């Protein structure tokens, strides 16, 4: 059961922020507001199978923000939405089912939407 923080991996138009509180770690990621801003995570499982990675996130608005998921160049799960939290504190989590390889493995959210992505903190697995 670890955590993987957003921070911590791989950030495509996007910024590392620290100013709504209740995030874990140093921080969050904030997605810039464009389709195509993602983070990516390096993650390691014992075995194969199907894991419940646990988004922990935040959207302060109306609009759902949709994510792709995606493993190692390969599509896991197509528009999460990730709806609204109220506030950007609020963080709340979802559980997306993703298939991994025993070991290493890179885990992509991408935003599909003009809106970008939800405040991301971590996941988690
Ligand atoms: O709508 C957005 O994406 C942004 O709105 C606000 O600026 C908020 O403070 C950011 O944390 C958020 O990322
Ligand atoms: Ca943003
Ligand atoms: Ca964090």
């Amino acid at each position: 059961p670890v955590d993987y923080q957003a921070e911590d991996a791989t950030i495509v138009q996007g910024a590392v922020e620290s100013n709504h509180a209740g995030y874990t770690g140093t921080g969050f990621v904030n997605y810039d507001n464009v389709a195509g801003s993602s983070v990516e995570w390096t993650v390691t499982v014992p075995s194969a199978g199907t894991y419940d990675v646990v988004v922990r996130y935040a959207n302060g608005t109306t609009t759902s923000r949709p994510l792709d998921f995606s493993v190692n160049g390969s599509i896991s799960a197509s528009g999460v939405a990730f709806g609204s939290t109220g506030t950007w504190p609020a963080w709340t989590t979802k559980t997306v089912r993703v298939t991994l390889a025993a070991g290493v493995n890179k885990i992509k959210a991408v935003a599909t939407t003009a809106n970008g992505g939800p405040n991301v903190d971590k996941i988690t697995l």
